[PDB]
DNA sequence: ACCAGGGCAGGGCG
DNA sequence: GTCGCCCTGCCCTGGT
């Protein structure tokens, strides 16, 4: 539902990177906003859930 | 950003360029700081990284 | 005037250690705060600059 | 009442 | 074992 999800989707997806503070630093965002789209990332398969460490790997192709 | 003449300020004094000395020295986040070192290396103001990971200060003091 | 400074500085005097690393474990806390402390010790005359080897010895007595 | 980003601790690396 | 720095996630200030 964000304006900025397509292009939160686009930047994960290109850059290989699936972290919220990427996504946050690409789209000058908060936490909690982004926190959310990286979530929805995860509900949708985009993006794996993060591991012990808080990491997390990008499932959908570039 | 508007402290971008504080932070090379900053490195061209203390002749620092890692983005956790900005980032305390400005009181600023980790996301912002690392910006204004890609600013400051897009600007010829600091280098960009060597093969291990660090920075050079281009600009005089 | 971070609340854990004088904490720190009796740590960092008792044990001669001058070490981000060993005050971030000592106090557990995050890098940056612990950094910033060393910082305020060096520029109190508790512990000496960074050297260009790296290191940093403890110069205020126990 | 909103919301970017700075407060926090620390894991993963050279 | 040790070190400092990058970059993380989570929590809550700061602000016109």
């Amino acid at each position: 539902d964000d304006p900025l999800y397509d292009e939160a989707v686009r930047f994960v997806t290109e850059s290989r990177r699936a972290s919220i503070s990427a996504v946050q630093r690409k789209l000058k965002i908060g936490y909690n906003r982004a926190a959310r789209m990286i979530e929805a990332m995860e509900m949708a398969g985009v993006v794996t859930p993060m591991n012990t460490n808080g990491s997390r790997e990008v499932i959908a192709p570039a």
